[PDB]
């Protein structure tokens, strides 16, 4: 059926270009199925990101994914509201967009 | 531009195999608090044969019955041990809202 699979988070590199992916500057929401991680969305403080870099665990190589235009949103932080940017993977369907938003509501102090 | 952020609220509710069979709180409803009215997305229940959910109207006028999709079965890890649960989407729920419920569940519950 549509059995729910756990959405996990991990830090990851992202940048304006693929070469620009420098050091961990974002947080990736991903799925773990079969052999490999399925990244659904990026979470970051930066608003001009276009790419995300992911090294597979086996070290065979690294994966670059195009990012959609970011969805700006606000989180509640002890030091006051903070503005974050939510990047869906390019071409992400609405079902997986929903799962991201559902997981984001649970792992982040929204509004 | 700005993203629409909604928190999935949960509330105990009545359910049954028929509209008349809806009496006690047999399930918990995932809903959204909108400007006015509660928008129910899905039902979570120990029972696997549910078809309707009942919500007495806030205005006191009557009761609302929303029909259920076929249940999705899954196992949660609880202190009492693994518990078989059944997830019912509201009849006709779009894919975004379905993902919202599926994303909230897997982010807040341990699955087997």
């Amino acid at each position: 059926e549509l059995s729910p699979v756990a959405l996990r988070q991990m830090s990851c590199a992202a940048g304006t270009t693929q070469t620009a992916c420098t050091d961990d500057n974002a947080l990736a929401y991903y799925n773990t199925t079969k052999g490999g991680r399925f990244v659904l969305a990026l979470l970051s403080d930066l608003q001009d990101l276009k790419w995300a870099r992911f090294p597979k665990s086996d070290g065979t190589g690294t994966i670059y994914t195009e990012l959609e235009p970011p969805c700006r949103f606000v989180t509640d932080t002890p030091k006051g509201p903070k503005v974050k940017y939510l990047y869906f993977i390019k071409g992400l369907n609405n079902l997986n967009r929903g799962m991201v938003l559902g997981s984001l509501a649970a792992t982040v102090r929204l509004q």
